[PDB]
């Protein structure tokens, strides 16, 4: 179970990476390919990653009791938001999106929720 | 292009949500913090290499020596995956051929079915510890 999950996640990661690089291949510029590879392996590929509960309050990695406005909006509107920020001197893109409350989640979650929380991920675009 | 970066970022977010969905349905909600550390670590993308139609690496380390795995992926037109212990961790390396899709054909003559290959290595140690 734990291994299958790890394997599934790994295969999806590979799918993501080739789809990502396909966009760079479309440029017909080797320079762009080299830079992408360096960027995805770097520590700034995923500079931040936080998961929030339905109340827009962070749960992982650092539990908080203060709601995150962007998450609040993403959940309320049920849409993905994105905004630029300069973090530790780097230009980045942050995405905030809600977790759809699929029927299968009802076993442990409120079946009536539209969304079960949010995710915030920040990646460098330097 | 910012739009390309955004599209890619969007799919990254999608992967993460799909990954966490897995931990949840498997009853492993408590492993999310560990998942996050792993995703931000240098072990997420442990290696990434691109090869041409002759299975020779073009980036980031140009080589004239063919990669047997890539070679088979391209010749067979299929994705190969193998477990390997690297950098002190149990990992999964996936070898994928680049299909010459319609959009690609605007430059690559449709004669070739695949244009090369990609190797990606990620840690799967979390699956054991
Ligand atoms: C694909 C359906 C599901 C989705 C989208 C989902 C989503 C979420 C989200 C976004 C959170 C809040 C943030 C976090 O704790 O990291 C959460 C918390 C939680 N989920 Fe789920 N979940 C799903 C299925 C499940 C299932 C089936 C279980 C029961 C086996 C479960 C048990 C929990 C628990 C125990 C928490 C509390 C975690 C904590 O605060 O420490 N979830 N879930
Ligand atoms: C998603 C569709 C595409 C894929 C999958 C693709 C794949 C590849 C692969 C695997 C290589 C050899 C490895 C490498 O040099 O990195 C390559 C080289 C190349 N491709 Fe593409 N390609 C695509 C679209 C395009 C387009 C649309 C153009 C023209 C605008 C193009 C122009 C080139 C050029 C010029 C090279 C030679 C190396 C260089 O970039 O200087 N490719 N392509």
């Amino acid at each position: 179970s734990s291994l299958d999950l790890q394997l599934k996640n790994a295969r999806n990661l590979a799918g993501l990476i080739i789809h990502d690089i396909d966009g760079y291949m479309m440029k017909g510029d080797s320079s762009e390919v080299d830079r992408f590879i360096s960027a995805v392996k770097s520590k700034n590929f995923i500079m931040d990653l936080r998961v929030f509960d339905e109340q827009a309050k962070e749960v992982s990695p650092t539990p908080s009791q203060t709601p995150n406005a962007k998450i609040q909006q993403a959940i309320a509107a049920g849409r993905t938001l994105e905004f630029k920020e300069t973090l530790d001197g780097k230009r980045t893109l942050s995405l905030v999106l809600p977790f759809p409350n699929e029927q299968r989640c009802q076993s442990c979650h409120d079946a009536g929720a539209a969304y079960l929380g949010g995710l915030l991920v920040t990646t460098s675009i330097e």
